């Protein structure tokens, strides 16, 4: 397990509305700082299923987690491999579905217009995104499970509780939206380089 902020991310997870069982690679936290004030919004844990993401990696085969974690490669060959991917996002400040969607929106529509790659699909992949997240509340302990199905495909679910949900509660289709939420994490200008440290010694461990 991975212990952050008091949440645990257990070593394994199975996404709603799947069977299959994702292994964590590592987990941290999002912070945010302004005016010297530091506030932890959420806690954050990636899955994968390693042997087959271990077959995406394997020219990052041997290196330490000190050197995986400041090569920009290594990150963005972990967001381009089209693998199964999880994303649990577990809640730490207290947020509506608004105020935590419209901030996800945003950095992902920020992220597409900087690539211009920001045109009408990803417009009203962001609407869904938008019109999802606004029925929702997120108090403390809600988790988020954003689940790449595949490679274009974004499954969203929620509870209030910490509960599993059954069943993907949102599909969204749409490639670019699905990459720049993954590069929210992964990225360059990550919301949380210590998730990236984690799966870095996670991924560094994995390929022995
Ligand atoms: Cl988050």
């Amino acid at each position: 397990k991975v212990t952050v902020d008091g949440i645990e991310f257990p070593p394994t997870i199975t996404p709603p509305g799947s069977s299959k069982s994702l292994t964590l690679l590592g987990a941290g936290v999002r912070g945010i700082e302004i005016e010297a004030i530091q506030i932890k919004v959420t806690a954050i844990g990636v899955y994968a299923e390693p042997e087959v993401i271990a077959s995406h990696l394997q020219k990052w085969k041997g290196k330490s987690a000190s050197e995986l974690v400041e090569d920009d490669g290594f990150f963005k060959d972990l967001v381009q491999a089209p693998v199964e991917k999880l994303v649990k996002i577990t809640m730490i400040k207290p947020l509506t579905g608004s105020q935590y969607g419209g901030a996800v929106e945003e950095n992902i529509r920020d992220r597409l217009k900087a690539l211009d790659k920001y045109s009408e699909a990803e417009e009203e992949a962001l609407e869904e995104f938008r019109e999802f997240f606004k029925t929702k509340s997120f108090p403390k302990g809600s988790v988020i499970f954003f689940h790449w199905s595949s490679p274009s495909t974004l499954q969203i679910s929620v509870s209030t509780d910490g509960s599993l949900p059954e069943e993907a509660e949102a599909t969204i289709e749409n490639a670019n939206v699905a990459a720049a939420l993954l590069d929210v994490f992964l990225g360059k200008n990550s919301v949380s380089p210590s998730t990236k440290a984690s799966v870095a010694e996670g991924i560094s461990a994995l390929l022995m």
